[PDB]
């Protein structure tokens, strides 16, 4: 399946899997068997799906077993609710909810707007402005800098670690781990003397069963910059391409850009960011689609593929209709670990391309849609780079 032509334009594919295959097994690049589940019913439901687990610990085993060599337990730092299932998901859940609120999210926006206003400024000035390179890899970073509560005395070293939590180039993920972990102690220790308005201020000094653990609070951080920084550049990066690839729908957006919040999630739905959700491990047989997948199986769950599922969506689902009724899609999941972070994706998403429609009514892309290149990816996807003219 893993082709080329899969990596480029994964619809086609996508459309006989849910025809013909809708659970096709596969093998990953780490020698374990994963089952690809494709139409948009089994994904919805497979998220909702209780008999499968999250849990690292049985994930590792599983993987252990099939590549026939024991896996060590993993640091505890990577037990936070991403990796587990209730009932420890639920109380580091309840938390984060408590503290990463919608109004939490609204408070950051004038921040956020200031951050993207000096980005293009520094995209206004390039030769060749490329809106990954200058807006949609810088910005999810800085966003959850600004969240957590990172001080700008310490931003180059934060973003340099950073790179390392989505091993990336250079394989530090310990190393940088260790150190990421010594400095986000330091500053939670820091935010239970002076509190200010952040996230990691708002969970030090919760009540109750809100309150987590300063390690459970380090963790959390640590999901949240795992989980929001690639995922985000995907997701505007994504945005913008399908607008850049569809100018017709770009001038009308750019007529009427108080649309604009009823027009992300087309815009989402149609460019899909997320290949893939994260694993799922099948803790007793489940039958999908017609096919028995017995427990102990990897099942690799795709929102884009249910994104452009015809069951669910009847009207042209492989075009891009930014008038179309604003669509459910399932890029942020669905379920108990449905993105604590999707406000914050909107918002900067949101942000990000009325401004650069504002400031640069005329942008438009600077190559023909067909140059455009995705790496392989196995879960967030959008193109590696998009040069425009502004
Ligand atoms: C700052 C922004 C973001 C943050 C802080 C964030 C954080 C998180 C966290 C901590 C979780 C785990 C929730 C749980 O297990 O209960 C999660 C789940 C998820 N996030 Fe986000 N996220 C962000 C943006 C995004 C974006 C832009 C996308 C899509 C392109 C995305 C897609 C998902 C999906 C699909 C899940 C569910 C995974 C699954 O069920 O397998 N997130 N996110
Ligand atoms: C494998 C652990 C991932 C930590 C949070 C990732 C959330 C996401 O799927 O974007």
């Amino acid at each position: 399946m893993f082709s080329d032509e899969y990596t480029q334009n994964p619809y086609p594919i996508f459309s006989t899997l849910r025809s013909e295959q809708p659970v096709t097994m596969v093998q990953t690049p780490d020698g374990a068997r994963a089952w690809v589940i494709t139409r948009h019913e089994d994904v919805r439901n497979a998220l909702a799906d209780p008999r499968l687990s999250r849990d690292i610990g049985n994930l590792y085993q599983a993987l252990g077993r099939q590549i026939g060599k024991e896996l060590k337990p993993t640091d505890e730092i990577t037990h936070h609710l991403a990796n587990s299932d209730p009932p420890r998901h639920t109380r580091l859940r309840k938390a984060l909810v408590f503290a990463f609120t919608p109004k939490r999210v609204a408070n950051m926006r004038p921040r956020l707007e200031q951050v993207v206003e000096g980005l293009l400024d520094e995209l206004a000035a390039q030769h060749q402005p490329d809106l990954l390179e200058g807006l949609a890899e810088p910005l999810p970073i800085i966003a959850i800098a600004q969240l957590l509560g990172v001080p700008d005395s310490d931003w180059r070293q934060f973003k340099i670690w950073s790179n390392t939590m989505r091993a990336d180039p250079t394989g530090l993920l310990a190393e940088h781990t260790r150190e990421l972990s010594a400095y986000m102690a330091d500053l939670i220790a820091e935010k239970e003397r002076h509190p200010t308005d952040d996230l990691i201020s708002a969970m030090v000094h919760a009540e109750g069963d809100k309150q987590l653990t300063p390690k459970e609070i380090l963790s959390t951080a640590f999901a949240l910059m795992t989980g929001g920084n690639e995922t985000t550049t995907a997701l505007v990066t994504g945005c913008f391409a399908a607008l850049l690839t569809h100018p017709e729908q770009a001038k009308r957006l750019k007529a009427d850009l108080d649309r604009l919040p009823q027009v992300v999630d087309e815009l989402i739905r149609f460019s899909s960011p997320m290949l893939y959700t994260l694993q799922r491990l099948t803790l007793e047989d489940v039958e999908i689609a017609g096919t028995t997948i017995p427990a102990g199986e990897i099942l690799m769950l795709s929102p884009a593929s249910a994104n452009h599922d015809p069951e669910a969506l009847p009207d042209r689902p492989d075009e891009l209709d930014i008038d179309r009724p604003r669509p459910v899609h399932l890029t942020f999941g669905h379920g108990i670990h449905y993105c604590i972070g999707s406000h914050l994706a909107r918002a900067q998403a949101e942000i990000s391309i009325r401004r650069v429609l504002e400031r640069f009514p005329d942008v438009r892309l600077a190559v023909h849609p067909s140059e455009l290149r995705y790496r392989p990816a196995l879960l967030a996807r959008a193109p590696v780079a998009l040069p425009v003219r502004l």
